[PDB]
């Protein structure tokens, strides 16, 4: 059974195309960042009702900061907060995500703990611009995982 790789256009087998198609997005990052992390989220994550509800909560952290841009407390996404560490920090690509669409992974202290804790936190640059994040929001809602397409080889 043989397959044609909608990233590179490569035949493969039916046990090749996660091997072809996981390069292929690693490599987009070199075009397109943004565009190959939803792709790596989507792709590399088998279990799709955790990619969706991953998905979901970054949307809300990005829509959070949209709300009220000129709060500091909606530019730092905690990586150890409970909901985070469940349904987001459980995929791959995600991480790659949050760099690609402007923020950087700083360390900032608690305010209630002594040893400083992981934040995702939104870049001037950005945060001046929030219609950026709006599109970069509903690209990666939009997504859906990337398979190679079943080549029908017509012979007679």
């Amino acid at each position: 059974v043989y397959f044609t790789c909608p990233l590179t256009g490569a035949t493969l087998r039916k046990d090749q195309r996660d091997a072809c198609i996981k390069e292929a997005i690693l490599l987009h990052f070199s075009t397109d960042p943004v565009a190959a992390s939803i792709m790596k989220i989507y792709t590399f994550n088998k279990d799709q009702d955790r990619v969706k509800l991953g998905v979901d909560t970054i949307a809300k952290y990005l829509d959070n900061i949209h709300l009220h841009p000129e709060e500091e407390k909606y530019r730092k996404i905690k990586l150890q907060n409970k909901v985070f560490q469940e349904r987001i920090n459980c995929l791959e690509g995600t991480h790659e995500f949050f760099e690609a669409i402007g923020f950087q992974k700083v360390l900032l202290p608690a305010q209630d703990q002594e040893d400083p804790e992981e934040f995702y936190v939104l870049s001037e640059t950005t945060l001046a611009q929030p219609q950026s994040l709006e599109r970069h929001k509903e690209q990666l809602l939009a997504a859906e995982p990337v398979r190679a397409k079943l080549d029908r080889q017509r012979r007679v």
